[PDB]
């Protein structure tokens, strides 16, 4: 479950951007391959930026958070 604009790695060795935490852009809730939109900064071997990956196909690396309670 990411959010709009989160930062997960990408799980998709098929992928040119494999091993790389891309950024949400939004979700598609209907029948697709790939529900969750992920942008990208570099590009490929012909010059793209926005791929589409699933939720599953995706990792939340973010830094250390505070929560509620102690």
């Amino acid at each position: 479950m990411v959010q709009r604009g989160s930062k997960v790695r990408i799980l998709r060795p098929e992928s040119y951007w494999f091993q790389d935490v891309g950024t949400v852009a939004s979700v598609d809730q209907s029948g697709i391959k790939y529900p969750v939109i992920v942008r990208f900064e570099k590009v490929n071997y012909s010059g793209i930026n926005t791929n589409n990956f699933a939720e599953d196909e995706l990792v939340e690396v973010e830094a250390p958070k505070a929560k509620p309670k102690k």
